[PDB]
């Protein structure tokens, strides 16, 4: 296997009812289950997380997410998303799907509410941005202003495993999806130019507010991807490079 353990997350949950190492620290409203890790119950106003608890330095990695969002608010009524992080540091919780705004590195938002009374999009919506810091996500308008690339995704609610994908390799960023049930991974995103360094953080965080559901990680497994290389990436600034129209 090319299976990363130490950056994993897998049943039973190392050091849960052992002497073991915890690969992971839990912050905020997450709660730990033999079955899953509840980042937030469905209760209004909670924000918690679950952050690696070692930095990864694979240059060209995918990480494979399996999670359940899952509510019982009526029409509309539910929030707010869950949020997974590759980011310089870990463990500050926010208004950012339950985590700190103006990180450094790559967020993938898997965003179930539109606040935006002008949105454009339907939702649930799946997400990416990359921060040097300066950014806020704007929550209250789903991030419109910073969205690098996204797409409409179905996941709350449904009636089996529900599963994303994101692979990070040569400046290449795909994020795909397994939600119908298919057995397979249907691309959401693929963009190129995408500069990360090497030595930051895994998490996932989730949060609600007036709104809420279940958010749940139930496993999240990261694999090193055997790629030739031909600069200290440890100090790659998070950025994206663009084609020109
Ligand atoms: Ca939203
Ligand atoms: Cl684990
Ligand atoms: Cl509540
Ligand atoms: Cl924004
Ligand atoms: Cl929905
Ligand atoms: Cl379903
Ligand atoms: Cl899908």
């Amino acid at each position: 296997e090319h299976l990363k353990r130490e950056h994993s997350l897998i049943k039973p949950y190392q050091g849960v009812g052992s002497s073991s190492m915890p690969l992971w620290d839990f912050q905020g409203s997450t709660i730990l289950t033999s079955q899953y890790v509840r980042l937030t119950p469905d209760e209004r106003s909670k924000e918690g997380s679950i952050w690696n608890h070692q930095p990864c330095f694979l240059k060209d990695w995918e990480m494979h997410v399996h999670f359940k969002v899952h509510g019982t608010g009526k029409k509309n009524l539910h929030g707010d998303g869950i949020a997974l992080w590759y980011t310089r540091d870990r463990l500050v919780p926010g208004p950012v799907f339950g985590s700190k705004d103006n990180f450094h590195g790559l967020a993938i938002f898997l965003d179930t509410y539109p606040n935006d009374e002008t949105t454009e999009r339907v939702f649930p919506y799946i997400s990416v941005m990359v921060n040097n810091g300066s950014l806020s996500y704007d929550h209250s308008k789903d991030g419109r202003w910073t969205e690098l690339a996204g797409c409409t995704a179905d996941f709350r609610n449904r009636d089996h495993d529900t599963f994303l994908a994101v692979r990070y390799s040569r400046g290449r960023l795909t994020v795909m999806t397994d939600l119908e049930d298919k057995n397979e991974w249907k691309n959401c995103i693929d963009i190129t130019g995408v500069r990360l360094p090497t030595g930051y953080y895994f998490g996932a965080s989730a949060g609600t507010g007036d709104l809420s559901d279940n958010h749940d990680i139930i496993s999240m497994k990261l694999f090193q991807l055997m790629v030739e290389h031909t600069i200290d990436w440890t100090k790659i600034e998070p950025s994206v490079n663009f084609l020109k129209s």
